[PDB]
């Protein structure tokens, strides 16, 4: 498939070179620089495969990631160096990790630009990982609902991943498809929209608005939309949060990282309450007192100045 | 990527050798003695051109759903002489259709409203162009449709139900037959549109044909209007031996203001889409790569319809019983 991009022998050996030069620099990840992971041909092809996930269907499934002869803590300092050739990385949480496992779903997005999963370990079973073009289904919309369609583009209540009180959480409004000089941008998560119905101050949600999430729910499940991707270990799964939904069927361990991007869409007037700010290719995403602390945050300056991400003041 | 060409990708230029291959073709029709309703590949030969004309009304049936052709050796010929050029073009794009009430299989166009041709693919020739404006422009009907999601979507149930329309193949045209079909469809997959803003208010003028409402007339109002706008239309400036092919499921075309002439023909083709339910009126027949299109009761009748039973099964074509 057009959206599978494998490894070659070569490639996964450059890998494992720039793990040694890493390990050996003495350096540890916030002090590195592209230059302790080298990738002499995967790096500007891995830009180039970031780059693409800016136009439809917005994904990508790296295969071939030479993971399985390695430590957990190797894979993980083996991830910070694939990084350093996808964007600037974030914080995700209030426990100051940027780089989170998944251990032992709705369809929804996360709040940042890129978001990627690395599989040391695959499930046994299930844990299948669904993809799906949020413009699809609201193309499916306009032909079979476009009376729904207005709810979506009015603002609506979410919750904050930020909150520091989840049972009493931080609200802005954003609407659900919106579009900007020709460049589309999606935000769906039900469960953050009922939960920001926890604020007695934000708006409340109405049966229409309730209509029209519910309906977006029910088409991305649909066979004809759907995408499915089993996870095998070295697999390295790339998602544009603008584009896609995702989400997940019922001794896994993925990695999970999020990312600032230097190619990333300018957004319409009203977005900066969701995404900080509007102007495209910038240091933006949920969680902005998370960020630019310590070494980690010099980390991202660098690495800002390294991709080009600029840095709103 | 790393190319960047002059030409757009729905234009295609003959060069000399296809244009002198023309230039033969018409030699061999001429010399054969033979009418046009007689005629067959064979009179008017294309060994190069023939396939590449075919690969090129294929392509129509995936966006943007037009071509351009250039290149028409037509400086030279009688109007006469152009007319049978044309005919012989016509033996490798399709199955000619009856056009009007006199039985014309090609109409003479001499000197907005956004509109499809009631046909599978029309065709122009350009021998002579206007000297000033006159330009051609088309529209992809799906972006006009896309922009009516984002802006109004509140609208398109309005479009998305049958609405009434003139029939072109009406004999009294103060009181037409009337049929019912969508502005916007799809089917499997594949849409289609019509769009005419004169046929649907036209339809009024028969008091069996149900009345427009509100809705109705601020839907197709807004169709209209969103056609028009710089950021979808596509310019062309026609050139003498152009041959403009345009899919009506896909594309609505529209004219500027103001000796031009241009020629049109009307084609069934075989890759046209099967169409949604409901379509037979507007159609003749839902399955695609058949016989349809306006005016069933034109076809197939005497000489011509001698030619279009041999043509349709040269190219495919299916004729419903
Ligand atoms: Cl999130
Ligand atoms: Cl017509
Ligand atoms: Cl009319
Ligand atoms: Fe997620
Ligand atoms: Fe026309």
């Amino acid at each position: 498939q057009p959206w599978l991009h494998r490894l070659d022998p070569a490639e996964a050996a450059e890998i494992d070179d720039a793990l040694d030069v890493l390990l050996k620099s003495g350096k540890p990840n916030f002090a590195a620089s592209p230059a302790d992971f080298p990738l002499p041909t995967l790096g500007p092809r891995l830009r180039g495969i970031v780059d693409s996930i800016e136009n439809e269907p917005g994904f990508a499934l790296v295969r071939g990631v030479p993971v399985g002869d390695k430590s957990e803590d190797e894979v993980r300092r083996l991830y910070w160096g694939l990084g350093m050739y996808i964007g600037v990385p974030m914080i995700q949480n209030n426990n100051d990790s940027s780089m989170v496992d998944i251990r032992d779903i709705g369809f929804h997005i996360d709040s940042t630009d890129v978001v990627t999963l690395l599989c040391r370990r695959a499930a046994s079973q299930g844990g299948t990982s669904l993809v799906v073009s949020a413009e699809a289904v609201r193309r499916e919309m306009s032909w079979e609902c476009p009376e729904l369609l207005s709810a979506l583009y009015e603002p609506l209540p979410f919750a904050d991943v930020a909150s520091p009180d989840d049972e009493r959480p931080d609200v802005f409004l954003s609407p659900v498809f919106g579009r900007h000089e020709g460049l589309t941008t999606t935000r769906f998560y039900i469960r953050r929209v009922l939960r920001s119905q926890d604020n007695p101050d934000a708006p409340r949600l109405t049966e229409r608005q309730l209509e029209a999430i519910n309906k977006v729910e029910e088409i991305a499940a649909r066979p004809g939309l759907v995408t499915p991707m089993q996870f095998e270990p070295g697999d390295l799964q790339m998602i544009n949060n603008h584009l896609v939904l995702h989400g997940r069927t019922a001794g896994r361990h993925l990695l999970r990282m999020w990312f600032s991007v230097p190619s990333s869409r300018s957004l319409p007037p009203g977005y900066e309450a969701a995404w900080g700010t509007r102007e495209g290719g910038t240091l933006r995403g949920a969680g902005p007192r998370w960020q630019l602390q310590g070494e980690f945050g010099e980390f991202q300056r660098r690495q800002a100045e390294e991709l080009g991400v600029a840095i709103p003041a």
